[PDB]
């Protein structure tokens, strides 16, 4: 176990009770460094380990598609942890109040959590730190190389972060040790009831069409740690060989479809990389997929970790801020509202078809995500407005939304973060432009539009 994966958030006197793993980002029992580090500290203290998840008050800011995908995976996890003699406690409310109350009520000895560079997680950490007196650690269980170890600052381009991440791969890319069960079972409601009451509170804001029928189709991605592994094996056996050549074709289902499992932490990215590295396929197809799940995925954590305003105009590069400011007063060709974008009521059928795939499946194709966001910048009153619209629609309807990949992906499309300057156009400036005619020369746009009416 590498000690560089764990960082101390607060020092204190260790209690004599169970080590608490405050689970948040990585909701899985296998290949979890945070859960393994919690079990090792528990073994060294002759004390059991416990898992605590908090059902926050912010679930009403999303939809039913993410609330059901997350809770149905937690129901499977509670069984998996119970087979290892590990009990799971699911608290409802503010984690600044619940975690501090759970630590005091259960005489917690050490508190551990997984790493997340998002603002809402840092908000919880500040509230928990002020109300506990036991040691508090955090473990990077989402990235192969710890986010604070891959780079000590913000990397402005992928070609500057790639040699840093690959030079540390021989050290951190390793096999996971087996989770040891608790020696004996130690000494706040059923998830089925919390799922029922939460869905009932989310029903009025459910996405519906004119016939009062729901838009979301929940049969595209089955939640759970078991279904996540089956998707990973299917991608290696059937889709990995054709990933390098068809990853930019939305009419082909040649992607790994691992993002909803990677976001909620139902599968480990290090586990996927380990199986890809030992799989024999096209070298160009493996290089492209590892560049997305390692470089572009972990550089999104680096962007959110070293830029406090990662969701604001101030985090854009200086060349993009100067270019967008010089084109602020340029007359936009069209200006649509938030609901016009949300309902897919634009003049662009390719954009509307992209929005319909987001509304119906909760996972829009990777290539169309770049077109979908860049057109929001072209048809908004200001770059700040396009950021809010893109973040809203991405975090509301994407199953993998509310993730550092989304903010770093939106920042690349609108603010050119981790990009370079292109030909200067009006309105958009030097930001990389993506035209409708350019997409027709890349893939069958008529097939993608006809599929999502
Ligand atoms: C405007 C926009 C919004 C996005 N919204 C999200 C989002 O809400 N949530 C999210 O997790 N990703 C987002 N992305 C990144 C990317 O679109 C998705 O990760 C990708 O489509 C996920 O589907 P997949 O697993 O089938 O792709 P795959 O090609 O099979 O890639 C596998 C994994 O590599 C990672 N990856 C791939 N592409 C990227 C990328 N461009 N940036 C970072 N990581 C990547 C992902 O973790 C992905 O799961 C967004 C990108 C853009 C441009």
């Amino acid at each position: 176990m590498n000690p560089k994966r764990i960082r101390a958030l607060k020092s204190g006197k260790q209690g004599d009770g169970p080590v608490v793993y405050w689970m948040s980002r990585d909701q899985r029992a296998e290949d979890n460094w945070a859960l393994l580090f919690s079990r090792a500290i528990a073994k060294e203290a002759n004390v059991p380990v416990v898992v605590v998840f908090c059902l926050t008050d912010e679930f009403l800011e999303a939809g039913i598609r993410q609330y059901e995908f997350m809770l149905k995976g937690l129901q499977e996890l509670e069984v998996s942890l119970s087979r290892k003699k590990i009990p799971s406690f699911f608290l409802r409310g503010d984690p600044g109040e619940k975690i501090s109350r759970f630590v005091k009520d259960y005489n917690a000895g050490t508190l551990v959590t997984d790493f997340s560079p998002l603002r809402i997680k840092n908000q919880w950490i500040e509230k928990v730190i002020s109300g506990i007196s036991i040691p508090f650690f955090e473990v990077d269980a989402h990235n192969v190389v710890p986010c604070w170890e891959a780079s000590q600052k913000h990397e402005y381009a992928a070609h500057t972060f790639r040699p840093k991440l690959y030079a540390l791969l021989p050290e951190f890319l390793e096999e996971f040790p087996e989770l040891e069960p608790n020696s004996v079972t130690p000494e706040v409601e059923t998830l089925s009831d919390v799922l029922e009451t939460g869905v009932k509170a989310l029903l009025p804001e459910r996405a519906l069409l004119k016939n009062k029928d729901p838009l979301f189709e929940p049969w595209h991605f089955e939640p759970g740690e078991k279904a996540a592994k089956k998707v990973m094996e299917s991608f290696i056996a059937d889709r990995l060989d054709s990933y390098g050549a068809l990853r930019n074709d939305p009419t082909k289902n040649m992607l790994s479809n691992l993002s909803p499992y990677l976001h909620f932490g139902q599968i480990s990215s290090q586990r996927v990389v380990l199986e890809v590295e030992k799989a024999e396929s096209n070298p160009g197809s493996k290089k492209a997929f590892l560049d997305e799940i390692l470089i572009w995925k972990e550089i999104s954590d680096n962007f959110c970790y070293y830029n406090p305003g990662y969701d604001g105009f101030e985090s854009f590069p200086s060349w993009a801020k100067e270019s967008l400011n010089a084109h602020r007063n340029d007359v936009r060709s069209h200006i649509y509202t938030l609901e016009e974008f949300e309902a897919g009521k634009t003049h662009d059928p390719l954009w509307n078809a992209s929005q319909m795939e987001l509304l119906s499946t909760g996972k829009m194709h990777g290539y169309t995500r770049m077109y979908w966001a860049k057109k929001i910048l072209e048809w908004s009153e200001s770059p700040e407005k396009a950021l809010e619209i893109a973040i809203c629609l991405n975090d509301r309807y994407e199953l993998d939304g509310r993730d550092p990949n989304g903010y770093a992906g939106i920042a690349w499309s609108i603010g050119g973060v981790h990009d370079r300057a292109w030909g200067e156009r009006e309105v958009t400036g030097k930001i990389r432009y993506m035209s409708y005619e350019g997409c027709k020369r890349k893939f069958d746009v008529k097939l993608y539009i006809e599929k999502y009416s």
